């Protein structure tokens, strides 16, 4: 008699997927006010943050400004690749002139990124993050290896992206010094769409970290975030760090210039697989579009660190690693519904909201 | 081999959660017509209402006008803290001189709390509400069982808020003589949001009564009330009371002017965690709105009890307590899009609709 | 260990219920093409109808136009009932006088309710529907069994509303000549959203089937129905005809003026609890609106059965009694989405969509 | 006790029922990347095709100028049969006569669509498609046995459209050379809301290939198809090939004039079962709408073929036939949300999106 959904193979339909939206953290018994949380975590095996959050490599997110802010907040930049070796390995030295900040850099897979990777380790670069589609392809395993065994001692080599367990198992016995996750759910991506492929973030971090934790391998989870609450889910579902692409999009220190449309704030933020990044043959994965102004990057990462620390406070968590440890609810499109504010318009302007 | 939504713990997803669009009564044997139903019920252990509705703490909500309302409707109203201590003394007395009807008061946490809440005994108040975000967190259950064996003989003691069975379950242990159900089902609430953090309020509310039930310490379930109908539900769940703020805020006798804008009426309504409500490194957790004008509190309750007693008549309730007992059929999101009306444009204004 | 939606009582969510939304009939082998099934059915235990539909007891629906229309089309209609009791018998002649065609009437509950009935009796009225929100209500099983044993031989006797197994049961052993299903679907209806109370449509038919089917009661599934294909559903899950509001209130035959507002064609449409209908302690269950104008009822009725004989030669069902064998699949929100038109901007316009 | 759902049949309520977009492919490790897939596939146990598309037999979708680019592409078109016998027939001439290219033609059932199949393969048909509304209707399975019988040697027969194993099956023993699955999943298809019937189309291909696949029979997916990334999806699901009607609609080869609405480009598509097809005693099963324009064939085929070799390289798999072996995740509403892109005003076009 056949499996419910169709067919005779009950493994067919792996798993049943889970996004940030499908759930809610539980309230539990605390002795933490969101003031005395720590929110210090790992980005990597050898490298600590004081807040939980990275800035995506991406042309309308992170260049040296963004990489600069982010580390002086207490997180860290990826500075993007869509430049030429020596302006990206100069936009590192930028950032290590600045007093000694954190900073890390994306290289994809070759030859050409091989000396990228070079030039940037060189330069002083703190983190290497090799920065794919699929990282459970072979090219992108065997790059994160030779990485790790030629520079490994200097640097920090982090690799993405995934969304099985399987995958984050090859990374990690590749020798990765992290593992990033998020295989299409990125406000930008359309890689769900246009290849029909992906995992839901929250269920993609579980089984990542099934596979990195036991190995003593951070998760960075990457995508999908919109709301400081997100970055609490992804944590307590056992991510170390949370990277960010459109919530930092809209800041001063993102690059780009302000767009002025119907006398309402502005900026470009695109996917790096979009038409307009990679300049008719090609077939992009992303979209370019525009996210509203939000201001200075400080006062948004405060509000982050801000919800975060809320959430500690809720769940008895005086530090990540026992938020790592809290558990969910599962709702229904119903509790999301009641989750916003509801049936109420909304008047005045809110900062985190 | 995995769990279903991700990784090896099958407590990480602890349960599923319904809020009240999820459930509908279901219908059973009735000796009961709705005009023999009898809608009186425990606001606490010593507090009988003869109606199960409570008007919420909140700065737009209740201020002395509603309060008198209210209680002469049935029901109660219980007084915000954001203002002084002797004004909020001041008009639990402008209450009691209003022909011995009953009264609440919302106190925080803390020393200034501990004076607060002295002035509003010495005023004669009828119930104590510890009015915070997480009862949980050990400040909240410290408190509750200061007040309850310093005053207790005197006064009721309420605790909130709550979400989950082993925090109601803490504050019947810390003596509370009633528990409140709501973290983030609020309509001007972004607790969810802001901090991903809550659980759906049947389920909260099932889960608190398995806990404070068995010790006969009623239920209070706060937030997220948009109908009739969800009192009833939240009443068959097993809470014995029901607290409103958005349903209330459009009234006459709510605080705050009328507003004007369209050649429509609305009224001002503010989470007490939001921005205006707690005057740039504040984290809010509501928002500020407005909601429609209701007119007189009394033909607001009079539909809100009308509804609450067909209810009673549909699933044979002759007292709360029996609805109580009622079952729920579970829906999807078709069966809420069939159960409003639907496919029609609504031409006259309905009451309670 | 909890029940996984909360508390300790697994019985407490009895069961999960099912809309016409939620669910698609399974094409199965067929030697019936459209054009050869035979669409009669039993609207009571000793009428059976050469079309298996009926027109809603509503002022907005069913006078004597719409019965003798709805008859002649193999249908009947149902009088409503918010009238004098000597013009709604005078109605039942006009009908009885147009060819000796079929006609039933509403009645409701008491004393009065009792005059009228032995009117419309007197009048040949062939079936008396006691047309009640709650059939499960004892006035309702009493004054359903006191006209079976009175008039009983002279006339049929329909009871409802009921959406439950126990209640159908309890018709059936009142005397009830067909059971009556919907509590809360209607079109019109807010009883879900003002009392909290009801039972999606599909699961209501099935479990009022498991009791009705066994006494050999006819069950007529009652609102709900917006589409031809929904019609077929309500057999499908075991009804035997349905009855027909919204569908049948855009039509010339049914009582009230054409409505011209935007150089487009309306008619009014409103629930019998609703405001307007009654006619400020009343609590309205139902809305006053407004449908489009849909043209002649027999062109209207030609479309809903030919829907019908489709879907009998899509499930190889000769007769309506094959039919109500048939199988369903269940389908997500995705599913709904795909089941209608999608991704086309409809230019021309459609008889049946 | 009963079944949740309903009543005391499990079997009633026979399967769950997902769609593509209840449905993600899982990433797996892969030694392929997208240029180095293999697109091919079986369109029946004869033809192999280069691409693995087909366009719908459609009067606004396929004549021989369509049929002409789509062999071309490496794909197939099939001739829609709204004309006469003649002119089908000369358009089959005029595809052959343009390099040897493959061409398919559609036919109904009975004597005067035996006399279109005769002159169809005397024109040099390669696959006659017996085009009907339910497969599982007898009349069809005795056309596809005795064209299979009578010219058989000379041509491959396919039937649809089907939506479950056992009619998929019984194509399978009347002869078929590839079954088509799919109904009421179409764009402009009515027939899930006409007669309420149908079945979600990543269940209806998982059932058929149960069926079809050991018979070594492949299975055309047709409808419902609107990304490249549900190809994907229908082909990891087990079919062969996809048929498009809505996304080929839209180019310069379908015929039908370019219309000019609002300084904007679109095209005229509509159901062969909706009104102005046919052509008031008619019950459509389709409607008559537009679709944007959307350019040359050949660059919406390299699109659509892009995005399935970004999936190939995604789930590992070098050739359709490991891809047929992908797994899926499940998820939810919420899920669907997010694999879009979310968020961000898309500002650029996109030509994927
Ligand atoms: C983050 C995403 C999705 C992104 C970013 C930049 C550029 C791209 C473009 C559009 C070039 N798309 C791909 O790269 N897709 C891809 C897919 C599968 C594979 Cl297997 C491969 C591949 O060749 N690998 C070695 C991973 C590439 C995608
Ligand atoms: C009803 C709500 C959500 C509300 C009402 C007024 C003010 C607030 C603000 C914005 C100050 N937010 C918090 O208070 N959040 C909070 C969270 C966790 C915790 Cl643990 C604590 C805490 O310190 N407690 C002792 C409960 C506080 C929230
Ligand atoms: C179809 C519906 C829902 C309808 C139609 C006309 C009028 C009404 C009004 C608004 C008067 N509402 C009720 O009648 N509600 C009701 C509820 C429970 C009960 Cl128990 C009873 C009752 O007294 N019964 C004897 C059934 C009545 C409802
Ligand atoms: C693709 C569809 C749904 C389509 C295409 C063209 C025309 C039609 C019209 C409107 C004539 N509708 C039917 O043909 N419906 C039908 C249903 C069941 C059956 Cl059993 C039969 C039937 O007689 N068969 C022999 C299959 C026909 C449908
Ligand atoms: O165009 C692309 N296609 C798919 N994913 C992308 C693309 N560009 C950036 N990303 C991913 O999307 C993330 C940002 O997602 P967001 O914060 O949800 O906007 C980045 O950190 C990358 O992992
Ligand atoms: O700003 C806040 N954040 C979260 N919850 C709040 C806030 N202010 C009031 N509440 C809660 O929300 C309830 C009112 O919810 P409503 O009736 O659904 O509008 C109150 O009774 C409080 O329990
Ligand atoms: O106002 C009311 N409240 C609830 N149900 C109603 C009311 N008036 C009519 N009904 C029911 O709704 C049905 C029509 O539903 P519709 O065809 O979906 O519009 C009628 O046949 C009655 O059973
Ligand atoms: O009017 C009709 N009713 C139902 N299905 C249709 C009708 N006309 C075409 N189809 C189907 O719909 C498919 C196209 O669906 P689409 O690509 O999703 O637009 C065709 O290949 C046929 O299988």
């Amino acid at each position: 008699d056949p499996v419910p959904t169709g067919g005779d193979d009950p493994h067919k339909v792996a798993m049943l997927g889970l996004t940030f939206d499908d759930v809610l953290l539980l309230p539990a018994a605390s002795d933490v006010v969101p003031a005395t949380a720590d929110t210090s975590s790992q980005l990597t095996k050898k490298i600590r943050l004081k807040v939980p959050l990275v800035s995506s490599a991406m042309d309308t997110v992170t260049e040296s400004r963004m990489a600069i802010a982010m580390a002086r907040a207490g997180g860290m930049g990826v500075l993007h690749r869509n430049l030429p070796v020596a302006e990206q390995a100069g936009q590192v030295e930028m950032v290590k002139r600045s007093g000694g900040l954190l900073v890390g850099a994306a290289v994809g897979v070759g030859g050409d990124a091989w000396v990228r990777a070079m030039m940037l380790v060189d330069a002083g670069v703190d983190v290497l993050v090799v920065d794919t589609a699929h990282a459970h392809n072979r090219l992108v395993l065997d790059m994160v290896g030779k990485l790790k065994s030629e520079v490994g001692d200097r640097v920090e080599v982090v690799g993405g992206n995934v969304a099985t367990r399987s995958a984050a198992a090859a990374l990690v016995d590749a020798g990765a010094d992290a593992v990033k996750v998020g295989v299409g759910p990125g406000s930008i991506c359309t890689t769900r769409v246009v290849a029909g492929v992906g995992a839901p973030q929250i269920t993609a971090i579980l089984e990542a970290v099934a596979a990195c934790r036991p190995a003593g391998v951070p998760v960075i989870a990457d995508g999908g975030l919109q709301y400081s609450g997100d970055i609490a889910k992804a944590l307590a579902a056992g991510a170390s760090t949370a990277m960010l692409g459109s919530l930092l999009a809209g800041t001063a220190e993102a690059p780009g210039e302000l767009i002025f449309v119907n006398g309402k704030q502005y900026k470009s933020y695109r996917g790096m697989g979009s038409l307009g990044a990679m300049r008719d043959k090609l077939v992009p994965e992303g979209i370019e579009g525009r996210v509203p102004f939000r201001g200075p990057l400080s006062s948004v990462i405060h509000q982050l660190t801000g919800g975060l620390r809320a959430a500690m406070g809720y769940t008895g968590s005086p530090t990540i690693e026992v938020l790592q440890q809290a558990q969910f609810v599962r709702i229904t499109p119903a509790g999301l519904k009641e989750s916003h504010p509801h049936d109420v318009a909304m008047t005045v302007e809110a900062p985190n909201y």
